[PDB]
């Protein structure tokens, strides 16, 4: 939480907008007429979500991942494991407190842009998915994802969040969480951002082995 005594309000998005830390000052939700049932990761849930990147990374990079159109993906020879930043977390948590589902602005950092994917869902039961099952859903992209062609071919709207989990450039993660009810849906929204961001168009997303 020591992030929220950065002044956010000097740093600049490269397609601007004011930062995210910069247009709430506050690590309280603000979800208008919502309730909000809780917010946050636990340290294991945080170790989860690490881990859950960081296999698949490696399942990616050692040429394991059978699925793609057409699988499978090629193996990696520059894939290392992320590490958890408590940064991105805070900012990724001050955007999930705001329980609008979608990306925010501006969320880049001191030391670099940043990157970020969302997950949500819904159900009238009050459970809630396990923040894992939720990045399982970005990994599943997976199974549209053409590896003959490069990155810039592909459809982004579908493979968007697998992309940027598997982005070699991409190093540091930091997410966070929120459950809560709007119009009697039980929903649980996860947010988490990357450094650095990956997804740049003319770019690979790992160097081929
Ligand atoms: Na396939």
């Amino acid at each position: 939480a020591e992030a929220e005594f950065n002044n956010y309000c000097k740093i600049k998005c490269l397609k601007g907008g004011v930062h995210t830390a910069c247009k709430y000052g506050s690590l309280k939700p603000n979800c208008g007429n919502k309730v909000v049932v809780s917010y946050g990761l636990t340290k294991q849930e945080k170790q989860d979500i690490l881990k859950e990147h960081n296999d698949f990374r490696q399942k990616i990079a050692r040429g394991l991942e059978t699925r793609g159109n057409p699988g499978p993906q090629p193996p990696a020879k520059n894939m290392k494991n992320l590490v958890w930043n408590d940064e991105l977390a805070y900012v990724a948590q001050v955007w999930a407190n705001q329980c609008q589902y979608g990306h925010d602005t501006c969320r880049d950092v001191a030391k670099y842009q940043v990157g970020q994917n969302v997950a949500l869902t819904g159900s009238t039961a009050a459970k809630y998915d396990d923040p894992v099952k939720l990045v399982k859903m970005w990994e599943d992209e997976v199974k549209d994802y053409n590896p003959k062609k490069k990155f810039s071919g592909n459809d982004f709207l579908k493979t968007g969040h697998y992309t940027q989990m598997v982005w070699a450039n991409t190093k540091e993660v930091g997410c966070g969480s929120i459950k809560y009810i709007q119009e009697k849906w039980h929903k649980h929204y996860l947010v988490c951002n990357y450094g650095p961001s990956g997804n740049f168009k003319n770019e690979e997303l790992y160097q081929t082995k």
